[PDB]
């Protein structure tokens, strides 16, 4: 399964690395993606990109790296991408989740989840977990407010996969 990694800053201030480990057992088309996302191999990918809507006890949502507000990214496959499966579930905090505009409308957008949340169960796909840095996330989580917008901005400095 493939592990990979991104390197936050927050305001100006370094805040650490989020290692993550993509579930391509369970849902490699989504896990595929969001690798070529974090390693830009396809020529486009997350550094730089901020994460734009945060709401606290929720989620840090991120991966619209060319709106920069909900409405943009793209995927790897020239086009959005379907739902794969919804094996995995929202169980608790540090879970890589796709966020979408309805069925099958998967691009590079995705959220980590700050709890359980398991009323998007069978609405987002799940595709991975926070393996090291759960501490960075919850800086993250910290810029968050009631209505998603960042008290300062966070920005994926660098990324990558090991």
């Amino acid at each position: 399964n493939p592990q990979v990694y991104m390197d936050i800053k927050i305001g100006n201030k370094p805040a650490g690395r989020i290692q993550m480990l993509l579930r391509s057992d369970v849902v490699p088309m989504t896990a595929e993606n969001f690798r070529c996302l974090c390693t830009h191999e396809k020529g486009f990918g997350f550094k730089g990109s901020s994460f734009h809507r945060i709401i606290p006890q929720f989620m840090c949502q991120g991966g619209d790296f060319t709106n920069h507000n909900g409405t943009g990214g793209k995927s790897i496959y020239g086009k959005k991408f379907d739902d794969e499966n919804f094996i995995l579930k929202h169980t608790g905090p540090g879970l890589l989740s796709m966020a979408n505009s309805g069925p099958n409308t998967n691009g590079s957008q995705f959220f980590l989840t700050c709890d359980k949340t398991d009323w998007l169960d069978g609405k987002h796909v799940v595709f991975g977990e926070v393996t090291e840095g759960l501490d960075v996330l919850r800086q993250i989580e910290a810029q968050g407010s009631k209505d998603g917008k960042p008290k300062q901005k966070v920005i994926i400095a660098d990324c990558g996969e090991y």
